[PDB]
C-alpha cells in the first residue's frame, strides 16, 4: 500500500475532519443553522427508531397572567400546542470506485480524500431537504396562506411580485436572507434585474446576490405544462433563519476493507443525521420502514402542521416566467 | 536572453497547442452521425446567441 490514513485506516484524527470539513465546506450556511446547540446534540445522543424528539419552539408568549389585583394567586400557566414530530434519518455508503479512486487522488490524503467525502455529503443534505419541502408544504391545504401564484397570463418575477411574496409574512421581515431558485428564473433576471455578482463573506469568491439576500442556485425544481406555451415554476422563498439539524452518530464511522477474487478495495462511511423543518409535524402513515422512510415516501403525501400562520416560516410562489 | 529565448519557444509552443486542439475538435465531432444527438442546428429564422439558447 501507501501512507494511506484509510488504508492505514486512523479512525481517529479523520472522522472529525470529515464532518467538519463537510460543514463548512457545504451552503446553505446561511440560510439554515450551523453548529446547533447542546439541545440537539443531546437528544442527538441516546435515542432510537422515532418519530424523533422535542424540540421546543421559542417563545415563552405569555403576557395573559392578568391583574395579580386581590385574589388569584396566578394561574402556572398557559401553553400552546405542541408536539412538532419529525424523522431521523439514517444514510451511508461505500466508495464507487477501487483504491483506483481513493488514492489516484494521490499519496497522503490526510485532507484530500476528506475533502471529497465532504463535498459528497454536502451533496447529499442539499438534496433531501430540497426534494423534501418540496414534496410536503406545497401539497396540502393547510399551508395554503404561505403560497401566491397569480402566475397566469401576466407576471415576470421581477421587483414587485417578489415585493408581495416577500411581505406576506406582514409582521415579520428583514428574517429573509436565502433565496431558491431555478436556472431559467435567474437567467429572466439577470437579464432585466440589477442582480449582481458580489465578493460578499470573507474570504472567498463568490456567489451571486439579487438584493443583499444571498441566493442559492439548484437544479431541481418542479416543472409543469399547460397548454398554450405557458410554464410555471416554484423556486421557493425562505431564508429564514432558520431551520436546524443535529448530528447524532453511527458506529464503526470508516472501515477499510479489501476482496480477493478480484482486485479492488473498499471504503465505506454511513452516517446519520437529522434534519427538518420546525415547522410542520411529520405523521406516520402510508409509510413503510424503518427508518428512515426514503426519499419518494419522505416526499409523497401526508404531513401535518401545528401552530400555525406565523413562525413557520417559508413561502413558496408560482410565477410565470419572462414572456 | 536566457528568459528571452525561453518566452520565444514558450509561447511558439503554447500557439501549437491552441491550433491542434480546436481543429483536433473541428475536423471530428460534427461530421458523423454519431454524435448528432449533441448538436442543435437550429438558426432557421430566429435566436440571436443570447440569454437563452445559451
Amino acid at each position: 500500500a501507501y501512507t494511506k490514513i484509510s488504508d492505514v485506516i486512523v479512525p481517529e484524527l479523520f472522522n472529525p475532519y470529515v464532518i467538519n470539513t463537510t460543514t463548512q465546506l457545504s451552503a446553505f450556511f446561511q440560510s439554515g443553522i450551523a453548529a446547533t446547540d447542546d439541545e440537539l446534540n443531546a437528544l442527538a445522543k441516546k435515542a432510537g427508531g422515532g418519530s424523533t424528539l422535542n424540540m421546543p419552539y421559542w417563545n415563552d408568549l405569555d403576557g395573559d397572567s392578568q391583574v395579580l389585583n386581590d385574589t388569584d394567586d396566578l394561574v402556572p400557566q398557559k401553553i400552546n400546542a405542541g408536539q412538532d414530530k419529525a424523522v431521523l434519518i439514517l444514510r451511508g455508503n461505500a466508495w464507487s470506485s477501487h483504491d483506483l479512486a481513493a488514492t489516484l487522488s494521490g499519496s497522503d490524503p490526510m485532507q484530500a480524500i476528506g475533502s471529497r467525502v465532504a463535498a459528497y455529503w454536502a451533496r447529499e443534505m442539499q438534496k433531501i431537504v430540497f426534494a423534501e419541502l418540496a414534496g410536503v408544504f406545497s401539497n396540502d391545504d393547510m399551508k395554503d396562506n404561505k403560497l401566491d401564484i397569480s402566475g397566469t397570463a401576466d407576471g415576470i418575477y421581477s421587483a414587485e411580485t417578489f415585493v408581495d411574496a416577500s411581505y406576506k409574512l406582514g409582521d415579520h421581515e428583514s428574517l429573509l436572507t436565502a433565496i431558491g431558485m431555478h436556472s431559467a428564473t435567474m437567467a429572466s433576471a439577470v437579464k432585466q434585474d440589477l442582480i449582481e455578482f458580489v465578493k460578499d463573506s470573507q474570504s472567498g469568491i463568490r456567489f451571486p446576490t439579487y438584493m443583499n439576500k444571498r441566493v442559492i442556485v439548484d437544479d431541481s425544481m418542479p416543472v409543469e405544462t399547460l397548454e398554450d406555451g405557458t410554464k410555471v415554476f416554484t423556486s421557493y422563498l425562505f431564508g429564514a433563519g432558520a431551520l436546524g439539524y443535529a448530528e447524532g452518530q453511527p458506529e464503526v464511522p470508516t472501515e477499510t476493507a479489501r476482496n480477493a477474487l478480484g482486485s479492488q478495495d473498499i471504503l465505506i462511511n454511513r452516517k446519520h443525521f437529522v434534519l427538518h423543518p420546525r415547522g410542520v409535524k411529520f405523521t406516520e402513515n402510508a409509510m413503510a420502514g424503518t427508518t428512515p422512510t426514503d426519499e419518494e415516501l419522505a416526499n409523497g403525501a401526508n404531513w401535518q402542521r401545528v401552530y400555525d400562520p406565523k413562525k413557520i416560516r417559508i413561502v413558496q410562489f408560482k410565477h410565470r416566467l419572462q414572456a
